[PDB]
């Protein structure tokens, strides 16, 4: 009666080897039933099973072992996740037994688990399909399973079916059998060896497209019919992609095909279900006409990513959520590897620093964690999937590979699949398999097992250059790296390279310099002060001959000025002075770091009663960027590049109210809204026009008349955003309203669009206000630890500065008590507004005076 188990892992003595599974789903009654046969074997003698289950109905389970059988009792414990089955006999060691176990369910209305999704046709008919999404923890809610990534097995999967509605799965469809009136039965190959949270099931009315792959794969992109005129461009992207991968690791995909499909609601941007990867329908779908280049290349990004975790995730996969990042590392990096290859015209590779930037601004906080660290229950695990083992996985990827040389790197990656194919690995598996091609483990350590980045300080007597290495922290720790540095100087535009391993060291250069500039192309995931004169000298580089240094140096050189600021070791006017060479910028990276630095000093105005000086910093932006606005056409020419450079400059532009755009961008939605939106806008102006055009009643009502019709993601995305910048409050509280709802405007979205309105210059105290009031309804809907309620939590808070919305976060979040006050990004949010505190009443007068003699 008392639950036998009581930890939240499961017993390491009862090993799954192959499931059954077999799944009767009704749409109309949104039920399912199941039958799930699981072969074992025990290595220590025990009478009860341990294993997943949530929030299914177990009505039957038996034990099978001449072929006896006998019955198993029931037990559950809710709080752990899982059942326990209770035999009469012991197991005996080492022999095969089948548990079968029989039960029923209610689709999920979550975007976990077997869930519902819908849509509507045409003519307003909703159509409604079923969607498995397990990873991290929700196999179990779909059928009792040992639903930890390390038990491996095979999978047979069947389906029955309505003869109306196509299935489809892992493997490929070998067999459908009708099995009774209206019933069909489908039958699934059996899968390779495979962790519980790649299992995949879609019901559905979609249809088609195929390709099939130099070596033989069957690819196919799925989506509701009236959206699968849109399916080629992905469709050409996944064939060339998984071509990429099977010639690049040499190791061919082992399925015969490979399915992406186009869910109507999806929580995540999609996910690598091993033959049946699935995705948002922004993340997969390109309309020729209405998609932005930014859409065009993250479906190609995102395909990508997918396309990697076929071997770094299913083919092999970490053996406890604790080193996640050795999947998702691996697949944001490998984007960059494999687009810089198939789609050389994207030009992703100048992006890629960009990721570590977004790591570095949560890994400055106390509350970031290592790369590699423990967790427990499902929440925990879900906390997982952040900046930290995507981003920063990803940029100290990069930065071994730059030490160690592309192809040793990819020797030692090489081995890593093929040494652990179809198991597990943990950290010290991979820095092994690095190694049998120096201390590579030793290094990575530093970098996977504590928290944080150096600030690498810089000061130069003559030829001697002195390098010193500290703990990058916003207001003890003695951490340290082994740092590969690498510089350039005036005398030398060659890589030079040295690996700090110490507090402090030294180099002599060959001759005396007029500069040096360290982290070349910020390849390195560290930053960089330079002492003395180092920053004019630098600031004069800048405002002299900027293309002396890369683009991303550049960007490198405006990120770390600010960085610094905040610690004390450059003055804000400093870094303004610096950020004053923009003026002849013409490059996205440097231009986008610029207004990565620059516009959140104005968010945070915003909430203040700061309108003057909030004035005047925009007015200083626009007026930095002028000539490169003005050079802007309203047109969707020129590269990826240029296009989205283009976009944001012109909705910047609008936003804060350049006559010269504004008057060009009510001009273009006049006339779209006489057109009764049916005008061809250039796309990469219809951010600026739509934002314009909703600041007014009957252009809001308008724009979102439209909405109702589209079946175009980036038109969708368009009008949301620019609905969300109305200064109409009613309007507002009804989005959020409506959103949460789900019925005009989808659920997935909510998320968006709590964030955008808490960016809105009046109506971020509603987003923060309807983030408390409805919390426990969110919570429900996208689960705890989820990046969904992270950016939740972050975006309607983290751009506070005030001791009493500092008050208002810690207070709220603390009553919640087991229902989150424990969050990471609640931690995190409470840091950062503590940082803004500081630096706000430290730097904005200097700001305000600055503006002043900017004059
Ligand atoms: C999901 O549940 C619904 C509702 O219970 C099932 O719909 C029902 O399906 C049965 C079997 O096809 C229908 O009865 C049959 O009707 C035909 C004539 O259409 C007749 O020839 C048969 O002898 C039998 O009477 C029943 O009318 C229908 N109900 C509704 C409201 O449509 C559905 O089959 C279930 N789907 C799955 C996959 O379990
Ligand atoms: C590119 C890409 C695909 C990647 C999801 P994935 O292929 O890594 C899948 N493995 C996540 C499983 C999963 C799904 C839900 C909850 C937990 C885990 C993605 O959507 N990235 C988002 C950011 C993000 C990351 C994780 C979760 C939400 C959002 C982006 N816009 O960058
Ligand atoms: C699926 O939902 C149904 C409700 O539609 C649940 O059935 C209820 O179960 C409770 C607890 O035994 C009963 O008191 C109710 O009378 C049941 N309702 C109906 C309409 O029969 C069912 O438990 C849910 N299944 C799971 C696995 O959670
Ligand atoms: C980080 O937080 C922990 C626990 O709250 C605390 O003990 C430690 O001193 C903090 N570190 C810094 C550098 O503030
Ligand atoms: C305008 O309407 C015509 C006719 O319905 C349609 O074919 C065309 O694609 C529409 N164009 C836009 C931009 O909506
Ligand atoms: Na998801
Ligand atoms: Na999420
Ligand atoms: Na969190
Ligand atoms: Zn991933």
């Amino acid at each position: 009666t008392p639950f036998p188990w009581n930890k939240i892992r499961l017993p390491e003595y009862v090993i799954p080897v192959h499931y059954d599974l077999l799944i009767h789903a009704n749409l109309t009654t949104l039920t399912f039933w199941g039958t799930t046969k699981v072969e074992i074997t025990a290595s220590q003698p025990t009478s009860t099973i341990i294993l997943h289950s949530h929030h299914l109905q177990i009505s039957r389970a038996t034990l099978r072992k001449r072929l006896s059988e006998e019955p198993l009792q029931v037990l559950e414990h809710p709080r752990q996740e899982q059942i326990a089955l209770l035999a009469p006999e012991p197991l005996l060691v080492g022999l095969p037994y089948t548990v079968v176990i029989h039960y029923a369910g209610n689709l999920s209305e979550t975007f976990h688990g077997f869930y519902k999704s819908t849509y509507r046709t045409k003519e307003g008919e909703l159509r409604i399909l079923a969607s498995t999404q397990f990873e991290p923890t929700a196999a179990r809610m779909a059928f009792p399973c040992f639903d930890e990534p390390a038990f491996k097995a095979s999978f047979s999967i069947k389906i029955r079916r309505e003869p109306r509605h196509l299935a489809i799965s892992n493997m490929p469809l070998v067999k459908s059998v009708t099995v009774a009136e209206g019933l069909i039965e489908d039958h699934f190959d059996v899968t390779v060896k495979m962790s519980t949270y790649l299992v995949a099931f879609i019901i559905s009315d979609f249809e088609s497209v195929s390709k099939i792959t130099k070596s033989g794969v069957k690819v196919s992109v799925y989506a509701v019919p009236d959206k699968i005129n849109q399916a080629d461009y992905a469709l050409d992207a996944a064939v060339t992609l998984l071509e990429f991968y099977e010639d690049y690791f040499s190791i061919p995909y082992p399925l015969p095909k490979q399915d992406l499909a186009a869910i109507p609601d999806f929580q995540s941007g999609a996910m690598e279900n091993w033959g049946l990867t699935t995705y948002r329908e922004s993340a997969l779908l390109f309309d020729a006409e209405k998609s932005s280049a930014s859409s065009k290349l993250g479906i190609t990004m995102t395909v990508a990513h997918e396309l990697a975790h076929q071997w770094f995730g299913n083919l092999v996969t970490m053996e406890w959520w604790n080193d996640l990042w050795l999947n998702e590392g691996f697949a944001k990096f490998m984007e960059f590897v494999s687009v810089s290859v198939t789609h050389p015209e994207l030009k992703v590779g100048d992006y890629f620093f960009g990721k570590c930037f977004d790591a570095m601004e949560v890994d400055a906080l106390n509350s970031s964690h290592p790369v590699s660290t423990p967790v427990e229950n499902p929440a925990q695990i879900r906390e997982m999937f952040d900046d930290v083992s995507y981003d920063k996985g990803a940029c100290i990827l990069n930065m071994l590979r730059e030490y160690l040389s592309a192809d040793a790197f990819k020797s030692g990656i090489v081995q890593y699949l093929q040494k652990h194919s179809y198991k597990n690995t943990k950290n010290e598996d991979l820095w092994d398999s690095m190694a049998s091609i120096v201390d590579v483990k030793t290094m990575m350590n530093t970098w996977t097992l504590q928290k944080g980045f150096p600030l690498i300080t810089i000061t130069v007597r003559g030829r001697n250059v002195h390098m010193k290495q500290e703990h990058y922290m916003k207001g003890d720790t003695g951490y340290l790296w082994h740092v590969p540095l690498t510089f350039i100087t005036s005398k030398s535009d060659m890589v030079h390279r040295f690996l700090l391993k110490t507090k402090t060291d030294v180099l002599i250069l060959p001759e005396e310099v007029e500069w040096i500039k360290f982290n070349v192309g910020m390849n390195g995931y560290y930053i960089v002060h330079y002492e003395d004169d180092g920053w004019d000298s630098l600031t004069g580089l800048l405002k002299g001959t900027h293309t002396a240094v890369s683009s991303n140096d550049r960007a490198s050189l405006i990120n770390n000025a600010f960085q610094l600021v905040s610690i004390g070791k450059l003055s804000i006017e400093k870094a303004l002075d610096l950020s004053l060479y923009l003026k002849h910028e013409t490059e996205i990276m440097p231009v986008f770091q610029g207004l990565n630095e620059l516009i959140p000093m104005y968010k945070l105005m915003e909430k203040r009663d700061m309108n003057e000086v909030e004035t005047q910093f925009k007015a200083f932006l626009i007026r930095l960027l002028r000539d490169l606005i003005d050079k802007q056409t309203w047109t969707d020419e020129g590269s990826v590049s240029e296009r989205m450079l283009r976009s944001q400059l012109l909705l910047l532009a609008c936003v804060h109210n350049y006559q010269p755009c504004v008057q060009r961008a009510e001009g273009y939605f006049r006339k779209w809204k006489e057109s009764n939106g049916n005008l061809s806008l250039p796309v990469d102006v219809t951010l600026a026009v739509f934002a314009v055009g909703a600041q007014s009643t009957e252009g809001w009502d308008f724009l979102y008349s439209k909405y109702q019709f589209s079946l175009s993601s980036t038109e969708k995305s368009q009008i949301e955003f620019a609905l969300c910048r109305t200064q109409n409050k009613e309007k507002l509280q009804w989005l959020l309203d409506e959103s949460f709802k789900g019925d005009k405007i989808k659920t997935q979205e909510f998320p968006q669009i709590l964030t955008l309105i808490g960016r809105n210059p009046v109506g971020y105290p509603l987003a923060w206000q309807f983030l408390r009031k409805n919390w426990n309804k969110l919570v429900q809907k996208f689960e705890l630890g989820s990046s969904s309620i992270a950016h939740m939590v972050m975006g309607t808070t983290n751009q506070f500065s005030t001791r009493t919305r500092l008050e208002e976060v810690k207070g709220f979040f603390s009553s919640l008590k087991e229902n989150g006050s424990q969050l990471r990004c609640v931690q995190q949010t409470i840091e950062t507004i503590e940082e803004n505190i500081g630096w706000m009443d430290k730097n904005f007068d200097k700001i305000r005076v600055w503006l002043q003699s900017e004059k």
